[PDB]
C-alpha cells in the first residue's frame, strides 16, 4: 500500500536548494571553484522542479537569517552578508536568463 | 540619405524603464495605482528590446544612486531606499515569471 509522494519531495528539494544555494554564496566571490555547473543544478533544479521565483526568495531570506546567526558568531560584519544581495539577484538572474534562451518564438 | 537607427533606440528604450520603472518603485506601495499594468510595460519592454536582467540591474543601481542624491535632500532615511532592494528584484521577478509562462515545452 503506502504509496504516498505528496510535495514534501519539492520542499526536500528545496532543502538541497538551500545547501546548493549556500555553496554558490561560499563559491560566488570564489577562485577556481567550478560555481557555474553548482548555479546550473540551481537552474535546473528550479526549472526542472516547476519553482516559483519567490520560492527562492525565502530561500536567501532564510539563508541570510541563518547566516545572521553566524556573522554574529563570526564576530564580522553583516556588510558581507548584506552585499549577498548581489548574489541571491544573480542567481534568480540566472536561471531567468535560461528560461529566455529555451523560447523558439512562440508568434 | 540619412538612415541610421543604431543601439541608440534601445538605450532611448532604457531611458523610460527608468522612468516607468521610476513609476513601480513610487506606486509600487501604492494603493489603488495600476503597477501591474506599468509592470507589464516594463516587463514586455524588457521581453520585447530583448534586454538582459544584468541591464535592470544598472538601471537599479542607477535609480539608487539618483534616489541617494534624493533622499539627502528629503532629509528622510535611505532605510526606505534600502528596502526598495525588494522591489528591485520584484521587478525582475515580474518579466522572468512572463518568460516561464512563454515556455510550451521544448522537450
Amino acid at each position: 500500500a503506502m504509496a504516498r509522494m505528496s510535495p514534501a519531495d519539492k520542499r526536500k528539494l528545496l532543502d538541497e536548494l538551500r545547501s546548493i544555494y549556500r555553496t554558490i554564496v561560499l563559491e560566488y566571490f570564489n577562485t577556481d571553484a567550478k560555481v557555474n555547473e553548482r548555479i546550473d543544478e540551481f537552474v535546473s533544479k528550479a526549472f526542472f522542479a516547476d519553482i516559483s521565483v519567490s520560492q527562492v526568495l525565502e530561500i536567501h531570506v532564510e539563508l541570510m537569517d541563518t547566516f545572521s546567526k553566524q556573522l554574529k558568531l563570526e564576530g564580522r560584519s553583516e556588510d558581507i552578508l548584506l552585499d549577498y544581495r548581489l548574489t541571491l539577484i544573480d542567481v534568480i538572474a540566472h536561471l531567468c536568463e535560461m528560461y529566455r534562451r529555451s523560447i523558439p518564438r512562440e508568434v
